[PDB]
């Protein structure tokens, strides 16, 4: 799709087996969502932004579907306040800015 | 243009006279700069981020070009790690997110 920005770019998404809304963000190097389980290996990360870091864990080699669209990559689970898609997941779907 | 994911959307912008640059930030609902000088008044405003609240400058209709591309919109003044160009001023320059 062509997703104007008047508000936020969120989508649904599918990981772990569950649905779940998340924010397209150009922003973010990195995906991050909110506290949830997901198999396999697992590091510590520290991630940081406005209002300073956070401690997430990093899982790698995880399938996402976005908007309908399947991609494998790293996930970061934590505390953020949104889920979010970062530029390691939007390019393996294509996601470009254009204006 | 159409800009890609696989390196940070940075671009130079102009505000003050002065270039800097900036990160399209599609998950970022307002434009945030780092510490400079703006004319005018100011308004308080908070702003949440991935590691908590922090208080910014409020400024208001604001001359700034960005990759080029003239726009006149609020900008934030506070401690962001990068300034960022959200979709306040996204939006006035026609960018859209596609797939
Ligand atoms: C500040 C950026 C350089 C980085 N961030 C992405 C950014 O898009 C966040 C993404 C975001 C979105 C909502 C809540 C928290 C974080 N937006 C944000 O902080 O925007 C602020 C300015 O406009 C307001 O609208 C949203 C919050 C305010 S970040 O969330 O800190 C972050 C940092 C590292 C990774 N891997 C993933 C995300
Ligand atoms: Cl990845
Ligand atoms: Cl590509
Ligand atoms: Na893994």
């Amino acid at each position: 799709p062509q997703i104007t920005l008047w508000k936020r770019p969120l989508v649904t998404i599918k990981i772990g087996g569950q649905l779940k809304e998340a924010l397209l963000d150009t922003g973010a190097d990195d995906t991050v969502i909110e506290e949830m389980s997901l198999p396999g290996r697992w590091k510590p990360k520290m991630i940081g932004g406005i209002g300073g870091f956070v401690k997430v864990r990093q899982y790698d080699q995880i399938i996402i579907e976005i908007a309908g669209h399947k991609a494998i990559g790293t996930v970061l689970v934590g505390p953020t306040p949104v889920n979010i898609i970062g530029r390691n997941l939007l390019t393996q779907i294509g996601a470009t800015l254009n204006f």
